[PDB]
């Protein structure tokens, strides 16, 4: 049949194609799919001669439901098969799969596919043209995809955030413990907490009456972004250990993981409590493995991983304690 | 021959494998590999009985230098196939085929592995256990890579941000214009500028003299992520127009594709300018994607991308201008 469009579908498929070799072969598919009753976008008459830039063709593809990939031997050369050819492809192989037809040329070895492409269910067009009907049922078919977010949190989490403030961390801490009179019971490391649910709080005062809020360290204010004077805060707390003794530490959670919580929780979104465990493990060892790289903001923090199933008012508290444990010793 | 172990490496490969069906063959290649003086970890020896948990095979992970994974047709059935063995898959394919062994035994069906894995080069193990020196040869081999990062740029930025800020923002904007006496000469929406290059600027006054910083929105203070008091704050900008007349918008960069940026002006990143415009691309459809199941907060915003490549101390401040005429011609 002929699908409905959603609101930003204003074309049924968009055909992805190299200019060059198959801008023939693409426009019998056009022609193919059209006589059907659907509206696709093709680049030659649709597009202005001059505005054939990436973003129009990316609002294009923004503007279609479906996209159709033509592939042939000549096009994995060009640089279309290395550029404009993988905007048209989502990370999540969800979405790959609903809303991309593949469409192979004379040599459709799935092994030459790029990596990108070779997971997925692609057709075989004959020489002649004959499969064309094929293309046409993926167009008909009328929970939100989720690729994989472990990359995207890691890199923005260290350029964005671990490189402004972990440069000359040390001094600002012990300059803050030399004043509040906390040495013996406060260590000089930042504390960025890892719960397993990504749940993060609102405050580390919110795990246990041991935590309290004692201040913060100096404001870091920066224009960035367009943003003139964005603050850059790291809050110091307290705990309470069994003998009565309050040991500080500057601590806070990685803020980033908690998008994959609501993600979680919000019944509309594509991430389960499984693969949210799978995202942020990779995240865990992407992350790791970006801090080994510098060396000199690595180790001036401490990241922490642990449970938080348990509802222990008394876990968390030791665990803060245990960990500065580690870090006075070791001064 | 043994190539030396760089400083978070311990083991030369981690044996991932299920130990419902592979116990018995994942042990049987430890041998075949530390026989030749290859140091590896193996779940069974190396772990403690209760500390098999999903944290700790991360660690092992972190800490060897690659990874033998190990594939039989009833792995493909367990939840580890689902669960465990997807944490040693990186996305960044660069890193997956360096690090990654695949060893497929008995069915050696590539259709059958999981997306994840079907792009990869795996070595066959014939029953007999015969092809065991193949798996050294992928061990010995003594540029950061880069995955996909549109999903966690985009994700990140709407639940981290754009869900907190846009949220009756028109009140807050409008409520500011009128203060102000701005009517006419400043529209109610929200401007997130997208420059090609991905180069956010600290302001939005360093792309010309005409751009001046004229104030900002009430601050946004929350607790969030453990940090007491976290400021999000909006600025207001003004553009002065051909007829000298003074235009005011609410103005900032996606600030989170900056990144981009750096990772590619930063030499030892494995990304290029020409990926760059592949990814932030990836990151626009995927952000609009997700704003068009959020209609009172897409609505609420204006994305602008445009090219930042001329030289122009005139093209963006009329850029401006000409996106605020819609924005007042609408009202
Ligand atoms: N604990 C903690 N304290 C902070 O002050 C802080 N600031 C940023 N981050 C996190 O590090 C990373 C920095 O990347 P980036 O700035 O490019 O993207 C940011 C940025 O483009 C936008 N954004 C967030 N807060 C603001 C803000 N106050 N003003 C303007 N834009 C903002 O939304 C994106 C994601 O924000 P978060 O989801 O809060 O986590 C960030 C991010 O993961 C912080 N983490």
């Amino acid at each position: 049949s002929v699908p409905v469009l959603r609101h930003p579908h204003v074309y049924h498929a968009f055909i992805s194609y190299c200019a060059d070799a198959d801008t023939s072969h693409a426009r019998t598919i056009l022609d193919s799919v059209e006589s059907r009753g659907f509206t696709c976008c093709f680049a030659e008459r649709d597009f202005l001669p001059g505005e054939c830039t990436s973003d129009v063709v990316v609002d294009a593809i923004h503007c279609s439901k479906n996209v159709i990939l033509v592939i042939s031997p000549a096009s994995l050369q060009s640089e279309w098969s290395k550029f404009e050819m993988l905007m048209a492809v989502d990370d999540s192989h969800q979405r790959n799969n609903v809303c991309l037809v593949p469409v192979l040329l004379g040599g459709v070895k799935v092994d030459d596919l790029p990596p990108p492409l070779r997971p997925l269910t692609c057709i075989e067009l004959m020489d002649d043209f004959r499969n064309t009907d094929d293309i046409i049922q993926a167009i008909s078919k009328p929970l939100l995809p989720v690729g994989n977010l472990a990359h995207g949190f890691a890199w923005g989490y260290y350029y964005g955030y671990l490189k402004i403030i972990l440069p000359d961390l040390d001094k600002t801490v012990r300059q803050w413990r030399r004043v509040n009179n906390a040495e013996g019971r406060m260590s000089e490391k930042l504390f960025l907490f890892f719960p397993q649910s990504c749940r993060c709080r609102d405050s580390i005062a919110d795990e246990s009456s041991l935590i309290k809020h004692r201040g913060h360290l100096p404001i870091i204010t920066k224009d960035r972004a367009g943003i003139i004077e964005r603050q850059y805060k790291n809050t110091i707390y307290s705990v309470t250990d069994d003998n009565g003794e309050d040991y500080f530490f500057a601590g806070e959670y990685i803020g980033v993981i908690h998008t994959m919580f609501e993600m979680e929780q919000n019944a509309t979104t594509g991430l389960q409590t499984r693969e949210k465990y799978v995202q942020s493990m990779r995240f865990y060892l992407t992350l790791k493995r970006i801090l080994d790289t510098d060396p000199e903001c690595s180790k001036k923090c401490k990241i922490v991983f642990y449970k938080d199933v348990n509802n222990s008012s008394d876990a968390m508290p030791r665990l803060i304690c245990n960990e500065i444990k580690n870090q006075l010793r070791k001064e």
